[PDB]
């Protein structure tokens, strides 16, 4: 799991939201009578009415990640 | 699982939304009588009513990611 | 997991939101009558109403996470 | 779990939020009747009605994070 | 975990948040009859109404977190 | 957890927030006939209404934090 | 208009009504460059959206009404 | 205009209304450029929601009502 | 306008409303740029989300009304 | 504009209201730029959220209005 | 213009109102640049967000109510 | 204008209001730039936000009003 970036050197961003009664769920574990639950996060769970990203990478940007479940 | 970008050198982005009782699910794991549940994330997860990426990348950018399950 | 960024060297960004009544959720583990529960967060959790992010990286960014599960 | 960022050298940001009566939940862990709970949150949890990141990274800037479960 | 950031030489940001009964929850552990319950917090909870983060890395930035559990 | 950062060398930031009746709740540990519970925090919790972090890192600044539970 | 009612002497009303966005207009008048509008009412307008006239007269009831419009 | 009403001696009612969003107009007169604009009411005007009427009459009732309109 | 009643001697009422953003008008009267504006109420104007009228005559009741418009 | 009312001699009333956000108007008289406004009330309005009349009349009761407009 | 009420001789009532942001308005006149405005009131005007009446009359009870408007 | 009301002779009452911002207006009269502005008022207004009204009339009771507006 490697990730590598690199950078070398020698308008309008309109977003308009108008709701009404606005319900997100982004991630959901829902049971009944269980035994057991895991809910594992390792990356990028982004939740909202207005989710916005402008202009996120303009440079060097590297995101390495992971996640394991062993059991056995 | 290698991830690699380099960069070298030597207008209007508009969006309108405009709802009425929105509901949004993303990622959802209901049961019922279970004996064991899993919500391995390790990616990206985006939910929104209004979910908008302008100009991410412009530079450098790598994303490495990795998920595993193992129960033997 | 090995992340890496590096730079060398040698407009309007507008978002509107206006809602009534948003109701968000963003990681929820629910359950009855369980008898082990694991809410394992190892990477990013952004939960809003307006979840804006601009010009989140325009130099030298790296993310490294890592995140495990053994129970044997 | 390894981060690294270096940076050598030799506009308007507008985010207009107005909501009514908003709930929001980052990270809930919800039941009944259980044996053991955990929460290991080891990442970034952000919670908020009006989340703005605006410019986050404009040096050098890296984050290693690493979390951990076992139980044998 | 190692975690580095080195930097080497030689506008307007507006957040405008007009809510009204904004209820928020950042990180909740709720349960009813458990026998043990852990809330193991070992990397960044940011909970607000109006929450902003504005030019957080301007230079040399950097953040190593580590979080275990181990029961056996 | 080793976290390090050098910086060698040889506008306007406005966030407003108008609220009514605001109710946060940052990290949360609500239960009934427990036998044991353990709130462990070790990174960074921060809770407001309005929660404004601007021009946090204009030097060298690093941050280590390290975090254990161990039973056996 | 002569109205006369005379009485000598010697089980389950349901309405059950669930709607969803309803727009009712009793009595309306819409124009556009006028000289002269006259809304004479004199009898018995009910508007609603649920109406319910249950066991209206079960004795002695009587209604006289006179509405007249002379213009000459 | 005459109106009489004599008596002389010698259950379940349900109404159930579940709406959301009723717009109700009941005795409207809309214009623009008039000269002059005359709204005379005499008789009876009910505007609900739930407008209900049970039971209005279990004895001597009467009801009279003139209304004039003279303009020469 | 001669209203009488005369009475000479020798259960469940149920009205259930659940509404949500009930909008009513009972008597209106909107222009723009007139002369002369009357609005005469002689009558009986009931306005409400929930108008209910139970019992309403169990005796002698008896109601005149008389309202005029002479202009000449 | 005579009325009268005699009476010789020789259970549950519910009313359930549960709203959320009621605007109401009774009596409007709305315009602009004119040279006469008149508001005439010679009746009864009543005007509520929650409008309810229960037993109004169970002896004797007589009511006797009247109204006039003359302008020659 | 008279009323009489004369009365010879020889339960549970429940309202139950629950609302949430009520805005009523009984009588209004709403204008701009007149040259004269008259609110002859002169009836039985009723305004409120729960206005009950209960039992009103149980014996003799009569109103008489007279309203001119002469201007020549 | 003559009321009269003589008698000769020879349970329970519950009103329930639970508001929140609760704002009544019973009689208002807005208006710019007038020459002359009348406000008779002579018969009754009853303006709240729990207006009740329990067993007024149990005897004898008449109420005469009269209200004129002459102008020449």
């Amino acid at each position: 799991v490697v990730a590598a970036a690199e950078k070398t050197k020698q308008g309008v961003l309109y977003v308009g939201s108008k709701t009404k009664e606005g319900v997100v769920h982004g991630v959901a574990t829902v049971a009944e009578k269980t035994k057991e639950q895991v809910t594992n996060v390792g990356g990028a769970v982004v939740t909202g009415v207005t989710a916005v990203a402008q202009k996120t990478v303009e440079g060097a940007g590297s995101i390495a990640a992971a996640t394991g479940f062993v059991k056995k």
